[PDB]
């Protein structure tokens, strides 16, 4: 599950935090990998009595997920960045076994997007929608530094908290988002990384639409696999399209890199362009 990590190697040990320090609230979802709670917790932070927190509720027992958990726990204790979903520990006392991170309050940025179409209650104006994405392409420079190819870099894997403040995580084939020599090859890499960042960056400039929403799961595949282009957004200036254009490369090599991707859109973001759809 996780032997694309294997060159990957953790420093440290994992944080370990007691059962009784994790009080739940309420679900937040489920999908993939088991139920989200939200839940307060105690002695994790020296300042702070207690602190919200996400908790994620392990299903199976199993062994061999168990195995799994504990090295997705020391990967994920290895990722520390301001747009990286912060990993506070897990909970290996008794079952389920648990993982702890911190919370976002707005939750995931696809339903975000959604909600504030054309916190503050709202539209996005173009400002917004650059700091959107300078954030998701800071987290993925510092992803690409670490050889840490993610594979389903979308809208629905990030979360939006306090201040629009935006982080990148994994929530549980992302077909739509994937270039051709991930659909056909499993070719997944830097370069197929920077392509779904390019789909993100369509995500956001279409207030969460789906990729290739006007197309059946296989129109979709063909679609990709010929190589035929996401169309601009109305709300995308042409300097925000280009950006796009240049993770859409079909040969990976061509593509742009993340680094420059993310230049350009602080210099965007810190503009921004006088467009007007
Ligand atoms: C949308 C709801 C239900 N929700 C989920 C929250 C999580 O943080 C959460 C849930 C389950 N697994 C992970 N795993 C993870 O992100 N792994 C990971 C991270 C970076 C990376 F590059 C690769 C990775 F695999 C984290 C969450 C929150 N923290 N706040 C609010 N809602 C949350």
């Amino acid at each position: 599950m996780h032997h694309h990590h294997h060159h990957l190697v953790p420093r440290g040990s994992v944080h370990h935090i007691k059962r009784r320090d994790i009080v739940l609230k309420w679900e937040l979802g489920e999908g993939a990998f088991g139920k989200v709670f939200l839940a307060e917790c105690h002695n994790l932070l020296p300042e702070q009595d207690k602190m919200l927190v996400a908790v994620k509720a392990l299903k199976e027992a199993s062994e061999s997920a168990r195995q799994d958990f504990q090295r997705e726990a020391e990967l994920l204790t290895m990722l520390q960045h301001q747009h990286i979903v912060r990993f506070f520990g897990v909970c290996t006392e008794g079952r389920p076994l648990l993982m702890v991170f911190e919370y976002m309050r707005h939750g995931d940025l696809n339903r975000f997007l959604r909600s504030h179409g054309p916190v503050a209650p709202g539209p996005l104006g173009l400002g917004q929608l650059l700091a959107v994405a300078s954030q998701v392409a800071a987290g993925m420079v510092y992803l690409a530094g670490l050889h840490f190819v993610h594979r389903d870099l979308a809208t629905r894997n990030c979360l939006v908290g306090q201040g629009l403040v935006v982080k990148i995580g994994d929530f549980g084939l992302p077909i739509r988002w994937m270039p051709p020599e991930s659909i056909l090859y499993r070719k997944f890499t830097t370069e197929s990384d920077v392509w779904s960042f390019g789909v993100v960056l369509w995500e956001i400039f279409t207030y969460g639409k789906q990729p290739w929403y006007q197309l059946s799961n296989t129109e979709a595949i063909d679609c990709i696999t010929q190589g035929r282009e996401l169309e601009r957004p109305r709300a995308c200036p042409p300097e925000v399209y280009a950006i796009m254009r240049g993770c859409w490369q079909r040969e990976p090599q061509q593509r742009h890199s993340i680094k420059d991707v993310h230049a350009r859109l602080q210099a965007l973001a810190q503009a921004p362009p006088v467009y007007l759809d």
